């Protein structure tokens, strides 16, 4: 059926302001990280800016109507040093997939809504990596593991595809020239 | 010393202007990948041709002069399908890490520039994984399991971030509802 005067109405409109604005904190985020030094994260925060893209498009394309008052709670603000950074964008994640979702998931299957619930489902099941993702990397600031390990490992320059083996990530790249901020750990996932 | 009237000058001018065909080519080829139904490949290409600009910004750092003449074979062409573009591309990395950079950096040496040998011999380190990663990804596509292992896996959409438990990639993504294309096995590298 219709859409109008439902609270699932209203409830996908708050989805989609909360969002939108998640997509604008961590793009922020992603320009912070970079100033500390912090690439992959960066482009981490970049890339989970583009996913809130288009978990807010697939939401706004159910809404069919007009004007509509939203009520709701948002983060005024504070973009801080990175490993706060992930943290705020953590407990953010936790709450879309632990209550936000569940909940209006919850209240479009009483609705008549089901392919919707089906869809707030589904996308709670990306945020939940995404609120991994940030705390594994706040985890590894914090214990200064972001750029050395224990054992030997390969480090892969983001900038110009250089490998590198050792504990830790070169101070320079030796092709490129660009500093240890373009390492990450050699990933393979094909 | 000065660079100017090197065998080094020259070879560096001619590294530079394969590279640069090269990220042209990696660029279409990152297109057509897209086109094929392979976002992940699509990606890497553009990564790739990205990483070639870069090895070719440090290279043309060093040059100093005016105009210079290039004698040099190039691909004269082609952008075929998918498979076929990932098996010209290993090929040119091929003959970079094996051919071209070793000499280039051998000859820089006995000429006297050692620092030049040593980014020579560096972006031939980077020029190694890239073969590899469009090989194992040509042998994926020619197996058919780009989209499906035999034992069940996390596949996640590039798209939305949705994680999928199972032996292949669903033909929709449920939370961005964009197609089979978007998945690629999920990675974890820090
Ligand atoms: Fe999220
Ligand atoms: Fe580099
Ligand atoms: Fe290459
Ligand atoms: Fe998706
Ligand atoms: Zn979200
Ligand atoms: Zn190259």
């Amino acid at each position: 059926k219709s859409l109008k005067g439902s609270r699932t109405e209203k409830n996908i409109l708050t989805a989609f302001a909360g969002e939108s604005q998640a997509r604008n904190r961590y793009n922020y985020f992603g320009g912070q990280a970079k100033k500390d030094g912090f690439v992959q994260i960066s482009d981490i925060f970049a890339e989970t800016a583009d996913q809130e893209r288009e978990h807010a498009k697939r939401l706004f394309k159910f809404l069919e109507g007009g004007d509509l008052e939203i009520v709701a709670a948002f983060p005024a603000g504070i973009i801080a040093d990175t490993h706060a950074n992930l943290i705020a964008s953590a407990a953010g994640e936790h709450h879309e997939y632990t209550e936000m979702y569940p909940s209006f998931a919850r209240i479009a299957r009483e609705e008549g809504y089901e392919e919707i619930a089906r869809v707030f489902a589904s996308i709670a099941v990306a945020e939940e990596f995404h609120e991994k993702r940030f705390l594994d990397f706040a985890r590894n600031i914090k214990e200064g593991r972001v750029f050395l390990r224990e054992q030997a490992t390969k480090w892969r320059c983001r900038n110009c595809g250089y490998v590198h083996e050792g504990t830790g990530a070169p101070e320079l790249c030796p092709a490129c020239a660009h500093p240890k901020a373009h390492f990450e750990l050699l990933g393979i996932n094909w």
